[PDB]
Formats: C-alpha cells, sequence, structure tokens
C-alpha cells in the first residue's frame, strides 16, 4: 500500500515492517507498582517489544467539573478512578527503567501538559496521544515540539478534525500513525468499522496506520493487520482476573502471543498483486491445465471442428485449451486416433 | 464495499450477507464412502453449511499423458491418484443424498465434460469451477449453460486470462463468484497475497468476491473476511490423522468452528466509515474531551491570552478546546479563578 516508516528507539515501524504490537498496561496496576511488575513480567514473558503506561497528573488533565462526571465504564467519577490508578513521577520513572531492565521499550500516554513535560524529562523514544486528546491542539501543539515520532489515536474523532492535528504534527517536523479506534470498554464488533483504517491512509498519505482496539478478543486486530495496519494496540494484564474498569478488554499472556502469531502470517499474507507469478504453482498448472485431445477418430484430409475435437489435462500437449478455437477449419495431415493429444504435426 | 448477490439453494451469499465457509473433503475420502460419511457427519456436527466434493471420472479429465505426470503434493501420477479416490456415479449420488439428508448444501467440482452433465443430472445448485480449469474456455462455456450460478476459483491464472471465462458467464446471464487462491499444497503465507482479492473486485465490479485456500491454518481466511470476501473454501476432514495429499492443509471440526466463530466477527467489524458517529462512545466524549479553563487568576478588564488561558477535560465547559484561540483578545467581564472553566459570562 504504501511504504511510509520511522523508528521508535531501534524498531522500524510500517507498512513493510513486521507489525508492532503494543501492550498497554495503562492503569490496570491500579496504582500499584507491585502489580505493575508483574505484569510487566507478563508481557516480557510472552515476547512483547513494547509496553504503555498512562501518565496521570490528576489536577493538570482535569478541573473541578471530572469530579461530577461517570466514564462508561465506570459507576464513580474520572476523578476518582485516575486518583485511585495514578503512579506518581518517581514510581513511573522506576516503571519505564524496570521495562527497559526487561530489554522492552516504553512508552506513555501524556494528558495533561504536565504529563507531557513530565515524559520529555524522562525522554521517551515515541509519544502516544490517546483518542480523547486527539482534538486537544494546544496539547498536540507542545508534544511535536518535543521532536519525537507520535503515534495519534483517533478515535471520536472525523477526518476533518483529524486533518488540524496532522497539519500541526507535520509542521513540528516529526514522523506519526494514525491509530483508526473507538472508544467504548468494551467494543462490540459491529462498532469497530475496520474500513476506517483506509479513510485514514487514503486521507493522509504520509501516515503510518494502525489500529488501537477494545473488543474482547483478536479479531479486530488481525483484521486490521490484514488491511496493512502497522502497529496494533490492546490493554494488557498478567491475568484476566483483575479488577479495573479496562480489564475486560485487555489481552492476556495467551492471547498476545496469538496476537503476534497471527501479526506475523498476515504480514505475509497480506497486500501483493493478482497477476503475480508464484513458481511454486507450477506442477499444478503442468498437470492441471488442459490440452487439446481428438473428440473422435478424424482422417487424413478431414476438418477439425469443435464436434471432433476437446480438451484434457494434462498441460503438456502442442495445443492449449487456449488454442482450441485456432483448430477449427484445420486439416487433419493423417489419421488422428480418438483420445489423442492434437500434436502439430497432426494438421497441414 | 458492494452489494452483490446471488443464492446457493436457500443461501444467499454476498459482501451483506454472513460469509460462506465451503468444506470440501475433495479426494480426502481416498475413494471410500465410510470414509466420506464420517467426514460429512464431522462437517454436520461442527456447525458446516456446505459440503463440497469432487467429480472425476479419470477417462475423460485426462488423456494417457495425465499417467505420466506427477503433482506437486505427491509422488505418483495424477491419474493414480485420481483413479484411487473417485467415486463412481452411484456412489457419488449416495454421497450428496446423505449430506442432504444433514440438512447441509452439496455441490461438487467437475472436472470434465462428463462429470459436468453428471452433475446437471443430479441439479446441484451451484457449480464449482476449480483453478485448474479457470482457463478452460469451453468447459466454462458448457458450465454456464447449465442456469446455475458459478463459483469460480482463478488460482494459476491472471487477470486478463479471468477475463475470458467471466465474459462467458455473463452472456449465459447466471450470477458468479471469483475466488483468489494459490494452488500449492500446502500454500505458504507468502504466497497469499491478499491483495489479490481487490485486484479481482476492482477488474469485475458484478463479481461476488472470495477466497479458496491451502494454507494450514485460518489466517489467510479471516485476513480476507475482513478484506471483504464472502466465500472462504478450505479443504475438511474428521482428523487430521488421515492419509492424503490434500488432508495437510485442511481443517478440521475444531478448525472450522474456529474459522466460522472469526467470520462472523469479521463480518460485523469490517468496512465502514471513519466518521461514523458512534452513540456508544458519548459518555467517553463528554469526559475524555478538553474544555477551556483559566490557567491564571485573571482581574476584570485584562485581556484573555495562550499565557493565562489553558485546556483540561472534562468536556462541558462553556468552550471546547476547539475555540481556545477564539478567546485570545478578548476581555474578562469579571474576576476568573485560575483552574475554573472559561464561561461566556466570563468575556465581554
Ligand atoms: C479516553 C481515554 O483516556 N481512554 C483511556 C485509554 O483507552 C482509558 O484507559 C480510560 O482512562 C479508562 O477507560 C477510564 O475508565
Ligand atoms: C488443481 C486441482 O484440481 N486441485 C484440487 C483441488 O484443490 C486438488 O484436490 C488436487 O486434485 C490434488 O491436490 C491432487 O493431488
Ligand atoms: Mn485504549
Ligand atoms: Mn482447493
Amino acid at each position: 500500500q504504501n511504504n511510509n516508516e520511522f523508528k521508535i528507539g531501534n524498531r522500524s515501524v510500517g507498512y513493510n515492517h513486521e507489525p508492532l504490537i503494543i501492550c498497554e498496561i495503562g492503569i490496570n496496576h491500579e496504582g500499584s507498582l507491585k502489580t505493575a511488575f508483574e505484569m510487566v513480567d507478563a508481557a516480557y514473558n510472552a515476547g512483547a517489544e513494547v509496553v504503555k503506561h498512562q501518565t496521570h497528573i490528576v489536577e493538570d488533565e482535569m478541573s473541578d467539573e471530572a469530579k461530577q462526571v461517570i466514564p462508561g465504564n465506570a459507576d464513580v467519577s474520572i476523578y476518582e478512578i485516575m486518583e485511585r490508578c495514578a503512579l506518581n513521577e518517581e514510581d513511573e520513572i522506576k516503571l519505564k527503567e524496570y521495562v527497559e531492565s526487561k530489554g522492552m521499550i516504553f512508552i506513555s500516554t501524556p494528558f495533561s501538559r504536565a504529563a507531557a513535560l513530565r515524559l520529555q524529562r524522562m525522554d521517551i523514544p515515541a509519544y502516544k496521544i490517546g483518542s480523547g486528546e486527539c482534538n486537544n491542539y494546544p496539547l498536540i501543539k507542545l508534544v511535536a515540539s518535543f521532536g519525537k515520532p507520535i503515534i495519534l489515536s483517533t478515535g471520536m474523532n472525523s477526518i476533518e478534525s483529524i486533518k488540524k492535528s496532522v497539519e500541526i504534527i507535520r509542521e513540528a517536523g516529526v514522523p506519526y500513525a494514525l491509530l483508526h479506534c473507538t472508544n467504548i470498554y468494551p467494543t462490540p464488533y459491529e462498532d469497530v468499522r475496520l474500513g476506517g483504517m483506509n479513510d485514514l491512509s487514503e486521507a493522509f498519505p504520509d501516515a503510518i496506520i494502525g489500529l488501537s482496539d477494545h473488543t474482547l478478543d483478536n479479531y479486530a486486530c488481525l483484521g486490521a493487520v490484514a488491511l496493512g495496519g502497522s502497529i496494533l494496540e490492546r490493554h494488557f494484564t498478567d491475568r484476566m482476573d483483575r479488577p479495573g474498569p479496562d480489564i475486560v478488554c485487555s489481552m492476556n499472556p495467551d492471547t498476545f502471543k496469538e496476537l503476534k502469531q497471527g501479526a506475523h502470517a498476515l504480514k505475509l499474507a497480506r497486500g501483493g498483486k493478482k497477476d503475480t507469478i508464484i513458481a511454486g504453482e507450477k506442477p499444478t498448472k503442468d498437470f492441471a491445465f488442459a490440452s487439446v485431445v481428438a473428440d473422435k477418430d478424424i482422417k487424413k484430409g478431414e476438418l477439425l471442428s469443435g464436434d471432433n475435437l476437446w480438451v484434457k489435462r494434462p498441460g503438456n500437449g502442442d495445443f492449449s485449451v487456449n488454442e482450441y478455437e485456432t483448430l477449427f477449419g484445420k486439416v487433419a495431415a493423417c489419421n488422428i486416433r480418438k483420445g489423442a493429444q492434437i500434436k502439430k504435426t497432426d494438421i497441414e
């Protein structure tokens, strides 16, 4: 589809590269470092390349009004939830160090100016901007000036709305990705709309395309890889028993491995062209294709026709079924036995 | 993508319909009715809708030359293999009756004129033409005149080659499907080229598009459903222990069920548009979107600016982050407390 690409550290991302799966524990650790470390351990052992976090600083990402609003996947204010799961600066710094001590790449999502500045201090290789901030241009402008590539989720936003952010990013001069997404926890299959990825790619030809997902399984993501997605994001947990509003739609070690295996197979199987000639098929063609044979005994001098000629496998005869009709009207240069392939020496 | 459709009995096929999985036991029964019945039983219990067979009549589908050619997935002549697995007419008639006694649809693939005529006598609802016969125009012409819809595999053939057959089909006036395919048993992921489906759909806009597959698993087919495939074909067996050249790439009860479940999820998740508004996302938008707040204490009379104004969740403030800049230069109609959302009554 395209050859757009950029790097997240030493990891190349793009259509012509192995798709990247981002394991986001997000707020899954419920504010506990011990839990966060156990989830990072699971991610490592499962074979994860990237672990994404969520950088929350309650007072800077939301005003008092947030103490009165409830998210769709919970029964208490988003403020209460965030004040409960948020890791302070020192703890998040240890989390990043720990992820990296496991040989994995650490990136996070800022939801405020203060968070962006903290992550800049930490010098992460790339910045993820959540669908909720996709239309938060002043914040996008700040992040873009950091000079690192941006992975922008586009849920809850139209192409035109997204256009403004992409313009700010290009202005900044940093490479970027666009992840189609639907922000319902969990998300039903009917709301996914994989076609949205093509809408994004056609609208922004220089963008790396992927999918951020919240369904209950891997189907959406596998479908995204088949469509050309280069980046895949699903929340992640060490085990599905855990409490938390995003746990239900999270993938675990076993499911991650399945997504990774399926992503590899689909990276290989996708795209290509119908007319491409595949050498491996030759022995099949040589026996399956039909050649022109005699449908009846034909005496020398008699005319060949669609009545005394037919076609049968294999494809080694002097005349291929594609040439069947060109033989009509020709003259038998000798007696032709029924069932025999028609050879060049059989006609005048 | 399109609304093309047609029926195989009472089963509607097309992009806007549940994708159809064709379980082809083909030659998997190794010529044994008992084995064929056991495989049909497995297909039934697994939840299969269609069972496809292969109608072989050795003397009519191939000349003596075939006794000297070996297929890629075997070590004996294709003639020997077919003479070994071929079911005579009476037995195949019992097979069709048995499939139907299980409430499933029976269709088959003819490889000769005699086979086509036998299946016409049996009055099957639709005809499958294998990739090997995709370029066998005289045979396609015969089948098309039967007045039933055609499912045409297109492996080993270019778009131009396929063009001739599609023309013959349209001429005949029957609806048809085009299954992208690669004929190597088994087929590696890299040879699949799912993009071939789009090449087929763009070249033949009135065709129902699907995929016939020979890889070792469901990934290719699941990818095809994500791309818009309406028909999926994989060889089928009751168990992977069975002997036979096509067994290795066949799906079994458990894998069929997986393909069927994944096909359903992907039918729901595919297509759609990026700009489509999803009601379920509203509660997320209401809390995640940012509103303009005061970044500092602003005294009445003072001018609002990008220095004393900022943005924070939630999205219920009088001014959305999208309107952030329009507030620049405005005059505070009263003292504005730091951290408070900017309201319409705060400016002159
Ligand atoms: C919109 C947003 O910030 N979503 C994030 C990332 O997907 C979620 O983790 C929410 O913070 C969470 O669902 C709130 O309960
Ligand atoms: C080309 C062809 O006829 N292929 C059929 C259907 O895919 C196969 O079943 C072969 O008859 C088989 O692989 C021969 O060994
Ligand atoms: Mn998410
Ligand atoms: Mn096949």
